[PDB]
């Protein structure tokens, strides 16, 4: 019933009781574990998720069972019974957004969960207005390099009509331009979205780091194109503390990691556009973005610069260059005074979060394959920590590309 | 698509469906309410016979004789044996088959491209702790092959009803001692403090070093375990040095050549072999990263980074990452110099992807534990990191078993 959860470095043991409040099945069965898969394959129902949520909200502010709780539960019942849906009060939405972040099993950054600026954009009626809200968020979150976690919440889904959606997967991404020779200039992850921008009338650059425009979509309307003003997009040239030639690679990255394609579910309501941002953990940039073979794939170039023996795997030229590249990212961000966190500091803060959550809630849903960093896994303490993974609501969900 | 798990490689974009998981006859620890995939330990005639039948069917499938006279007669022979003794016995070739099948089925092993090349030593005649010793010594000699390592397994007698187990108390055939100091600290391998204490209790005169080879504690049925020292000429070791960092040799680090697991149960057709030590060769990260850098093992990261003169006072200098890479290279280099078979984590993972394709063709899937397959440094630098994996239990299997004390 209650899983035993052991840390193998320290020999300590906890029991997860939080998992009993999961209401939403994941992909594993007793016959086989699918825990490493990236994606998953009435009024009574909305009402009960709404009650549960309101219960969570009044509990959080310590007024469980009180007057304001009783009447707010009746407001929800009255609204759903009449309209098939209801609406959140702002402070509720703020609570839900933080709770969704808290509950996110793939997030190593959850120590910060209680510190989230929530912009309410549910009074948005157009893509123009979405653009304005998005520019505000970017300006806020960036704060001249002193990054600040934020979320902007656009209008919820409604049974009648199409969704508010942001087509881009992050507010800030680099174009990927397919070439005659089947090569890719820029970021291979963004070939499709680059091609869509072109198709909706963007004139493209030809660089390797062309900040993409936003395609924003109000209900049942074609998406519209909006060019981010280059002054709002904070970027960081990559140089390396000791390697002089590294800067001549002309590599760079943008400061603001801002997911724009995930759905935010609260009390059974669904927010199809709810972009959120915090700050990067360096391995995301240094290892995945620059070194993955299906991204910028720079490992070989770098190793050759460092004059390593590229001919054989056993010289560990890949591991050596991977580290220098991560070092360059950290150094460059620290130099440009932009918030960044290395994977040692992040995973250490995660362990503490585990401990806080154990005391507060009786556990913490966590996805081991995503929490453990993509280089130096076992050098981090999360590696030696068993984790229980399950779905709590409020939640972020992955959603289908709108096209 | 199909009603079976869809499996995606995110680097290449390729998709497969695992149909093999349908063959799984034992539940793991996951439910739809929660994934317990990252836990290291998760926890009569009728039951036996049906597991036996299934194994015999496996055996006849693999020789292409499903449905044949010999197949049905063997089945009939297995039921008659269980009808009259409550147990049964494998033919020699059935043991060879099931041993290899258990290795093939091991979700946590990245070395499985080799599954077909296993030397199976049949030791089911073994009848004393002294004879266990001889068998183990022969396995170690054969497997080590002066550095040209060869995969092998030695199978001692199976569990019997009311009769005690053959057991090897050591978790591996070669491990280093860990001595508890009056400092509180440990000299040697902290992983082995308990088994060390047990050896001294059963009469071992202990050493004083960081790399003292442990004696074997071997247990024949219903006897207390007996103590056996491996003659040093038998235990091949590799002194550690770095290709370019000249002072590394001066650290006096070393490791042994033969990774030989000895505490695992081998289950075949409901039969349980409590003592069937098996051995292969190392993947370099097991030594360079886990045994040498785990905080709860030798923990040498800081010492090495001090030698390398890194800034150990801040996390963002990536001093841990840099030292770990040099240690790992030291391991590879020293094994290659000494001409002892080793494989780096890149070659290993490349070859496992090749094994995945092979098994897809052969059996329609491959049970694999992503958290264990991905190496403990440089994860996403290896192709397995980008490969979804389905984990499930097939039989024949190796199981972990509770320490016999
Ligand atoms: C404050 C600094 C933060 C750090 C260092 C951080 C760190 C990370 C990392 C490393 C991942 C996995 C990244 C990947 O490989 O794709 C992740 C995932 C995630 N984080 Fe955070 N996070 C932060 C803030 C936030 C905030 C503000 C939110 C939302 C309010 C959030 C919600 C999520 C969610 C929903 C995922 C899963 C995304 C997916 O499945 O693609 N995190 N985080
Ligand atoms: C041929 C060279 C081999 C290589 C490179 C190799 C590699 C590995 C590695 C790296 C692990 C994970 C070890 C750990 O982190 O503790 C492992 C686990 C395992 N391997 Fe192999 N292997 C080889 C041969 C064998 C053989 C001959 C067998 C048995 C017939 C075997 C069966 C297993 C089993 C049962 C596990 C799981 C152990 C556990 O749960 O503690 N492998 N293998
Ligand atoms: C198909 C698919 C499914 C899924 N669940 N996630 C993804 C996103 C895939 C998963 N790894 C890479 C890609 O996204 C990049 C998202 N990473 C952001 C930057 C994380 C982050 C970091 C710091 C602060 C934040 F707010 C968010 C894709
Ligand atoms: C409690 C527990 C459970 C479990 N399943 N394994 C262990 C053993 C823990 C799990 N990782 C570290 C420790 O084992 C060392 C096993 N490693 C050997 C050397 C693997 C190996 C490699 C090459 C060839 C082989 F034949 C075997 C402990
Ligand atoms: C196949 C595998 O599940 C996939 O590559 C995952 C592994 N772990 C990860 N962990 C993080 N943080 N981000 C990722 O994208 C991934 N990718
Ligand atoms: C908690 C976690 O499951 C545990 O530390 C695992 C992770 N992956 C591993 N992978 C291998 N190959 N060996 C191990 O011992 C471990 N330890
Ligand atoms: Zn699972």
């Amino acid at each position: 019933k209650f899983p035993r959860v052991k840390n193998w470095e320290l020999g300590s043991i906890t029991y997860d009781t939080l998992c009993a409040q999961s209401q939403q099945d994941g992909p594993c069965t007793p016959r086989r574990c699918l825990g490493s898969l990236v994606l998953p394959r009435p009024a009574e129902q909305l009402l009960s998720q709404a009650r549960d949520f309101i219960n969570q909200y009044y509990s959080s502010i310590k007024r469980s069972g009180s007057q304001a709780h009783e009447e707010r539960l009746q407001e929800v019942e009255a609204e759903v019974a009449s309209t098939g849906t209801y609406h959140l009060r702002e402070s509720e939405l703020v609570f839900g957004a933080k709770q969704a972040w808290r509950n996110a099993p793939r997030c190593v950054g959850r120590i910060q969960w209680g510190k989230l600026q929530v912009f309410d954009a549910r009074d948005c009626s157009s893509a123009q207005e979405m653009f304005t809200y998005i520019c505000n968020h970017i300006k806020y979150a960036t704060n001249r390099g002193n990054l600040r976690s934020a979320i902007t919440v656009f209008p919820q889904r409604a049974p009648g009509r199409g969704d508010f959606r942001i087509w881009n997967s992050q507010l800030v991404r680099y174009a990927g331009y397919r070439q005659q020779d089947g090569s890719v200039r820029g970021d291979p992850a963004n070939v499709e979205i680059t091609e869509l921008c072109i198709q909706h009338g963007w004139t493209p650059g030809n660089g390797r780091f062309d900040v993409l425009p936003l395609l924003l979509q109000a209900p049942d309307e074609a998406p519209e194109l909006f060019v981010l003003p280059p002054e709002l997009v904070l970027e960081v040239p990559l140089e390396h503390p000791t390697l002089e030639w590294f800067a001549a690679l002309g590599l760079r990255w943008y400061a603001l990691p801002a997911v724009s394609n995930m759905l935010l579910e609260i009390g059974g309501l669904e927010f199809s556009a709810a972009p959120f941002s915090g700050w990067y953990m360096s391995t995301e940039i240094g290892t995945r973005n620059l070194c993955d073979p299906h991204r910028y794939n720079i490992l070989e170039d770098v190793a050759v610069c460092m004059d390593l023996d590229t001919r054989t795997t056993s010289s560990l030229w890949k591991d050596k260059a991977a580290v220098e590249i991560n070092l360059a990212v950290l150094h460059s961000f620290q130099l440009a005074k932009v918030t960044i966190v290395d994977h040692h500091a992040a995973t250490v803060s995660f362990m503490k979060h585990l401990d806080n959550e154990q005391k507060a809630r009786g556990g913490c849903p966590a996805d081991w394959a995503w929490i453990v960093p993509p280089i130096s896994g076992s050098l981090t303490p999360v590696f030696h920590q068993e984790m229980v993974n399950y779905i709590l609501s409020p939640a972020f969900r992955y959603q289908p590309d709108p096209w």
